[PDB]
């Protein structure tokens, strides 16, 4: 099926879905009123993404897989153009997870069967320690004031959490103990995660809010799954794009049932 990444941002919100199809990587965005067609155009087979606000300019970073290297394209308010990141892999799916204002980035690839790391803390890429079996990778972050946390989802037989708490890596309270490909998204403090899983082409879901893993009530048809979610005060909204062949369906939360959302490819 086509591959989708998806970011957003402020309250709106602003929505960037990416979606690799046959070797090419194209841009839907919403406004708050109707999907368009975004200048992104880069080649690539697999695609991941992370964003950050500086005040209220937005500044978008997506890893294009293509082959042997994974390429950095950077939106800083005045069009596309190549990144810093460099990578050599082999004919390879990546996560992106990104926080602060600088930012600090953590670029995860399963290539054969082992998921790495890159990182960028404003100076220079390296190579960080993660390092772990998996054939899939989806990762979240959250600040706890200043201290990142980083979830890993690493997919091989099981899918393991690999959690970083700013000095270690451990295996985390999840584990649904063949071929799942997982998304991942939190919210808050706590705080709240929501991983979902396509697996033989139902895609489902498992919740974290701080009190134990349970399965919730999303369960719709797709070989690909995506997600991004955003707060307004107190409530969660979350945008799930979930792809078989080339049809991607986009899945709401509001807080009042997953309802079929607006999103079209065109
Ligand atoms: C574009 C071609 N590439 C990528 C392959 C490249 C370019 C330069 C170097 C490269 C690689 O490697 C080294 C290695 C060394 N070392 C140890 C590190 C051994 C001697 C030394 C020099 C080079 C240098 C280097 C040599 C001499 C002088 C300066 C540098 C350098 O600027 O370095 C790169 C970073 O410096 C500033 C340039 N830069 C890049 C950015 C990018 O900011 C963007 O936004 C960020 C948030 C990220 O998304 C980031 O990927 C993105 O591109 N901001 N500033
Ligand atoms: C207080 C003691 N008792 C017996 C009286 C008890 C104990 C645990 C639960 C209990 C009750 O109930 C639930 C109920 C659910 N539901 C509601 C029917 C969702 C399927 C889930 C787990 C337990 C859980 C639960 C089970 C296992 C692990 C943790 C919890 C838990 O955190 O328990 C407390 C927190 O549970 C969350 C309550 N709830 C409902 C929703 C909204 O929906 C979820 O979140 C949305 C944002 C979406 O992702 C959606 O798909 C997803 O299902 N979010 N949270």
């Amino acid at each position: 099926s086509v591959q989708t990444a998806a970011t957003s941002w402020g309250t709106v919100p602003s929505i960037a879905v990416y979606t690799a199809n046959n070797g090419k990587i194209t841009e839907r965005c919403w406004d708050g009123k109707g999907w368009y067609t975004g200048a992104f155009n880069e080649p690539g087979d697999n695609v991941s993404v992370t964003s950050w606000l500086v005040g209220s300019a937005i500044h978008i970073r997506v890893y294009a897989s293509t082959g042997t290297t994974t390429t950095e394209w950077c939106w800083d308010g005045n069009g596309w153009t190549k990144g810093a990141y460099t990578s050599s892999t082999v004919p390879d799916q990546t996560a992106a997870t990104s926080w602060g204002t600088v930012p600090s980035i953590a670029v995860y690839t399963a290539n054969n069967g082992k998921i790495t790391e890159r990182c960028w803390d404003g100076k220079g890429w390296y190579t960080g320690a993660f390092n772990e079996p998996g054939d899939n990778v989806s990762v979240t972050s959250w600040l706890v004031g200043s201290a990142i946390h980083i979830a890993v989802y690493a997919s091989t037989t099981t899918t393991t959490e690999w959690c970083w708490d700013g000095n270690g890596w451990t295996k985390g309270a999840y584990t649904s103990s063949p071929g799942d490909q997982t998304a991942a998204t939190s919210w808050g403090t706590v705080p709240s995660i929501r991983v979902y899983t396509a697996n033989n082409g139902k895609i489902t879901e498992r919740c974290w809010d701080g009190k134990g893993w349970y399965t919730g009530a999303f369960n719709e048809p797709g070989d690909n799954v995506s997600v991004t979610s955003w707060l307004v005060g107190s409530a969660i909204h979350i945008a799930v794009y979930a792809s078989t062949g080339t049809t991607t369906t986009e899945w709401c939360w509001d807080g009042n049932g997953w309802t079929k959302g607006a999103y079209t490819a065109t």
